[PDB]
């Protein structure tokens, strides 16, 4: 009855073994902590800006909100011990309120996200090109807060869905803040903001009965695409393995507008934003990543927060396409047209400067949840262009956080707060915390001397004005002419791929469109691919049961795009950036593991960066052949491959695991994955069950121990990511 | 056929699409009843215009069409382009003065309001509940005191911890929410799918929820308790033991809501027209029977479906299989309020059927779906406050919290005090009284008085004096004696018992299951301290159970531990039937599925016998490929396929049927041989005809054969009767000690 009284005082173990190391550790050696109690040393002018709002815990006695000290919060107030709960019971009503208004309303899109903090720095001045402070020194560290997320799913979604990524970014500069709001892929799939809420609702869980959740597989998605062709572009990148990013990492970021730098001297320059992953490019496979959705809903939040603690910072190159103001019309395609790209063989990724996150939030609610980016937020230096979908993203962000924010003071919220002076005469409004002295709230003022006061625009710290560009036209609501080509662009993406990518692609639409109810649609979207290319439109119809008619086999393939029938760059992995510094391995034990293996291994890995994760059947400990007691982090089941990068097997007591179950479909699932596998000894009798002849094959690492030789190789292989050449073995495989 | 996209051009951006629809009709779902995958689903008005009740039709002054209506603003202006935004020119800046583009957006950027703190995951039908016979005796409840008076339904079935967007399969406490439309207001029997609750106070609800929940620093992991915070609080309070072990059983992963039971947890009174009070405990009875899924499937079905309740349930009720329960009474008569070992008013308490018989006392049928999820679910309010006179509650501390909690949180999730004006939560009994204003008010108010008492209004509204029918509300007069304390009852203090008897209530194969699911999730704890201290509370309720997770965890109990003496019996009972999931055979066929696992020559006479045995007992079956489209039979018989073997996985079948034919063409397909060992390793029943049988040897069969294997020559009477038996059995619990060697 003691659970159910006033105080359980100290609760924590002798041992302090509930705390976590202050200090980097590797995923799962420590249990997960706020940021500022995991990593209190990693500071920026932000993180340092928000310790006025911070909350300890320690050492503090419990209170109501108003700073009355509870005695009892074991209990409601009652006429005795099996009475009635009284009205007068101001603490359980207090707690029960609070409790009860937790909710805010979820993003209308990009509900599901992951954040975390860290700065910016240029590599050099671009004051020829800008005047934007942040980008004016090589030595000016601009704090940031970064948002990746999906796009279709409620916040309580899956991470490892097929859907278009978030890559917002929030930079603190000393001129404002500037909200970089980016997606994966560099085009979006319409050209009107007035269409946006009609795509969202065909993407969305259909009206009827709300399903599927993260999921573009059903028959309104489709629907909508096959009537509206310059969709097409955005679908084909989702389709790929694109749309299944290993890691937030791993991925690339787009601005996909065509936006303008303006400089001191009111020259403008058309600039499209580029982020480039320093861990490079890699992505999962569907089954994989479908299966993650089940085993790990969480993982690339998780896979965010533990690379951060292990200090494995997500690094990011901020890029800029730059385009002079005369070469607008240069282009088969229209430059304001946000479903064409800039092929990067055409206009090249200048490398600008360099993001690293390097500290996670202490509360993700406060934080993240409440952060609200916006890409209106600009600052002098840069401007907007016409590009129809742009324009109406402008509205629309402001509009939205005043709803699911609770009014217009959203700014006041400490993670969305400058760092720089703010000074105006707006008042009042829900929750204002600000108290403003001015004897004036209004301009001119004389009462005030007129402060606030308006500042000229000039080279630096001047007033924001708009470019003076030319406005000519009668007032229309029209598609521009030269918006109204839907293929190139598509076929370009395509061609650009490798032969296995351009089967995911192929794969990617099969399954979507399996799960197309009405047939007719599926029909019609093979019919839109058919306009794309020939080879793409007969894969998927071949998946479908469907047949192309002889009209649809002679329909004229798009033209190049200024001459390009590809660009290496628009695939994942056709030139070779792979990194392992942050990727991780299982290391499938058994009861009387070979330690010289085990050494040698974990040796080879820590040089490179890469993780383990020690697996056995059950929890606790085993036992090595020279009594080295080994710690086991989960079972088979328990961290499955789906949420490893590659498996080695050691030797030892190889009977123990030999048969059983978990074990080897642990092996086979990987193999399935196309993922690397070692076999070390003993471990090699395990080829038998992913079907691999005595000789071995490319991809499976396997000598008579575990030593300087199979390590390289494994290490290797780990660098090119997945096993692509092992694709026409998968099909055999029951996993 | 081979349908053409009507749009290829910049046509796709102008107005005057026009006429969009297949020529042969074929968008449009038929409105007769039809097995799941069947036709497109669809609102449940168009579905099932006949389907009615007193609420469906009082909500058609709301509903809105859309068929030959032009396209307007929300002020009623004809829209003539709406692919475009208004600018100047062609490729000019988009206008301030667009007030179509700004409404549409508007209205969109709006349109998420805050999801439920908890039971965010949730599906609802439309139905009805009907009483077996007056139980004016006991109740004046008028929904309660006519066999012939229908009572419109809404039902919301959810789960605990995921938000809106989370899924429908994980490990958790499951809740049964009904809000009957009475002649005397509103009731709403807000229940769980377990006889307890987690807590005793409500005071305790926060804390609690804030440990289930995903952790306050990086919001990990959704919809799961296998997390440090959870096990940490269980770990420091033993009241929670209970529910924790019903969640740990197969209980915490139903098959569907249908075959789930559903109970009101505390003991509230029911109020005869001369005033006696009879102690009550609300049960649902399912007529489809109890049904579970096994951890691994559950787990993998988030990922292939995390939609799979919700479409189950949707579909059931398209093809009309309405889900159906038995309303049930556990009645204890006031002089009997302390015969028993467990406080009453302990909501971590059950009370055994063994003890306190549940009498059935009506049925209700889900039979329709709603038009809107947002308008309908979304918006629908719950609150176990909700009574009519002929009811009343008792001090059972979480509910007595609960009575304040509903009414606060409606307020900012609906946006105000109106929210009762929603449509779905509107009464379809009279409502009159002196409230007035508040945010989106809908009613007008034609009273000249806004107060009581009045002369202005001859007093009207007026109070009306309790009765045995269309009488005042009037609380029992309960005799309260007492010191003001936040003081738990000493009553409440025992928390090992219930654990206890519930353990000793499983089959093997169902305490396996108890075992395994806290292993698994304690697996998960990353502080092995808490590991620790779970272990040491499991052994003192059971010792075989403590020791069985202590093994799998590699902690070691200490002599001191052994020695734990057991939690007594409570009231002479070791073990109740009735809280087994399987114990006592309440297995029904009707709305299961079953995979048929096609080839591209089908021996047309077993699938002739398999289609027409399964139609017999209301079995649906999936033609499933290794592609879309269609296969021909031996004898020509185009067979078209409802989806791939990765399309429609083994997890969202009852039962896995392979047909004779060109066996060859699926022999080596590592999606055909990984379908029936997933089904196998999941205790599925199989059944294999002719050179099928082949397929023994992939799920590490003799020729023997086993129990749970259908085998014949041919698919036919004896084949089909064989399998329908098994799957009335629901799972082949024998085959266990055989599953840990398959490699799936
Ligand atoms: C280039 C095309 C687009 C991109 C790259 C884009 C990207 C994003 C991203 C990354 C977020 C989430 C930022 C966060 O982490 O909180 C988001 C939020 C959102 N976007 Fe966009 N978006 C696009 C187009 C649109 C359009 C056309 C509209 C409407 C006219 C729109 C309306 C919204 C709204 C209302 C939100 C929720 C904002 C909030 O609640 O704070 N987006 N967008
Ligand atoms: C016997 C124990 C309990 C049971 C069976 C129970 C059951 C449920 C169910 C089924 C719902 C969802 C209704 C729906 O589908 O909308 C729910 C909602 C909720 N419950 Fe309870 N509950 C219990 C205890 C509590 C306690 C102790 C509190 C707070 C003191 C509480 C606060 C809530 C809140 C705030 C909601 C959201 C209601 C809304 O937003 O409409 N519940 N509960």
């Amino acid at each position: 009855s003691s659970e159910a009284k006033p105080g359980m005082d100290s609760l924590a173990p002798e041992d302090g073994s509930h705390r976590p190391a202050a200090e980097p550790t590797p995923p799962g050696a420590q249990p997960t902590a706020p940021g500022s109690l995991k990593a209190p040393d990693t500071r920026n002018e932000k993180l340092n800006s928000l310790e006025d709002v911070r909350k300890g815990s320690e050492n503090y006695a419990l209170t109501t909100n108003q700073g009355v000290r509870i005695a009892d919060d074991q209990n409601s107030l009652r006429a005795g011990s099996r009475g009635p709960t009284l009205l007068e019971d101001f603490i359980l009503r207090e707690k029960i309120t609070h409790f009860d208004h937790e909710r805010i309303p979820e993003r209308i899109v990009h509900a599901r996200g992951s954040a975390a903090h860290g700065y910016f720095q240029p590599y050099k001045s671009l004051s020829d090109i800008t005047k934007a402070d942040f980008l004016s020194d090589p030595n000016k560290i601009t704090p940031v807060f970064v948002r990746f997320s999906t796009v279709q799913g409620g916040a309580g979604s899956a991470d490892t869905v097929r859907d278009i990524r978030g890559f917002a970014t929030k930079f603190y500069t000393e001129e404002g803040i500037f909200d970089l709001v980016g997606n994966n892929t560099p085009i979006f799939f319409i050209q009107d903001a007035h269409k946006f809420p009609d795509f969202v609702h065909a993407v969305k869980p259909e009206p009827h009965w709300a399903i599927p959740q993260g999921q573009s597989a059903h028959d309104t998605f489709w629907d909508y695409v096959s009537l509206q062709p310059e969709t097409l572009h955005n679908v084909m990148w989702a389709m790929s393995d694109r749309g299944i990013p290993r890691s937030y990492r791993t991925m690339e970021g787009f601005g996909i507008h065509t936006f303008r730098l303006i400089n001191a001297e009111g020259k403008a320059t058309f600039v499209r934003f580029h982020w480039k992953p320093l861990a490079g490019k890699a992505s999962l496979v569907w089954d994989e990543a479908q299966k993650l959705t089940g085993r790990d809903p969480d993982f690339h939040r998780r896979e965010l927060w533990e690379a951060i603690e292990a200090g494995d910072f997500p690094e990011y190159e901020l890029g800029f396409q730059l385009i002079p103001e005369e070469d607008e019309f240069k282009f088969d395609f229209d430059l304001l047209d946000p479903t064409k790209l800039i092929p990067e063989e055409l206009v090249p990724v200048q490398r600008v400067g360099k993001m690293v996150l390097n500290r996670n939030p202490d509360n993700f609610f406060a934080e993240n949840e409440q952060a609200a980016f916006h890409p209106g937020h600009i600052v002098p230096g840069l401007d907007f262009t016409n590009d129809p979908l742009l324009q109406g993203r402008l509205f629309s962000y402001t509009d939205t956080q005043i709803s699911r924010l609770g009014g217009p003071n959203f700014h006041e919220i400490p993670i969305n707060r400058p760092t720089c002076p703010y000074h105006n005469f707006q008042r009042d409004g829900m929750h204002r915390m600000g108290i403003d002295t001015n004897p004036a709230n209004y301009e001119p003022n004389s009462i005030n001397d007129n402060w606030p006061r308006e500042t000229p625009p000039g080279p630096k710290r001047g007033g924001f004005e708009s470019y003076q560009e030319r406005v000519e036209g009668n007032k229309v609501r029209e598609r521009s002419p030269s918006f109204g080509e839907y293929y190139s662009h598509p076929r370009l993406f395509w061609l650009s791929q490798t032969p296995f990518e351009q089967r995911h692609i192929v794969d990617g639409f099969s399954f979507e469109l399996s799960k197309v109810v009405r047939p007719y649609i599926r029909e019609r979207v093979v019919d839109q691919l058919a306009h794309i290319d020939l080879t793409l439109a007969q894969a998927v119809a071949k998946n479908l049961g469907i047949e192309l008619t002889d009209d649809q086999l002679n329909i004229t393939p798009p033209p190049d795009v200024n001459g390009l029938k590809k660009d290496p760059s628009l695939s994942l992995y056709a030139i070779p950036d792979g990194d392992v510094k942050g990727r991780v391995v299982a290391i499938l034990l058994n009861d009387e593991v070979r330690s010289a293996d085990l050494l040698a291994i974990l040796k080879a890995l820590k040089a490179k960066g890469v993780h383990a994760k020690l697996l056995y059947s059950r929890m606790g400990e085993v036992t090595a052949d020279d009594g080295t007691v080994l710690p086991i982090a989960a079972t088979f089941a328990g961290a499955p491959s789906l949420t490893v990068d590659a498996v080695i097997v050691p030797c030892g007591n190889i009977a123990d695991i030999a048969d059983n179950g978990d074990a080897n479909y642990y092996l086979m699932e990987a193999y399935k994955h196309l993922k690397p596998i070692a076999l070390a000894g003993d471990a090699r009798k395990f080829k038998a069950t992913i079907k691999i002849a005595d000789q071995g094959e490319e991809g499976i690492v396997e000598a008579d121990s575990a030593d300087g030789s199979f390590m390289d190789e494994l290490l290797t292989l780990m660098a090119a990511h997945r096993v692509w050449s092992r694709i026409p073995k998968i099909d055999k495989i029951p996993a």
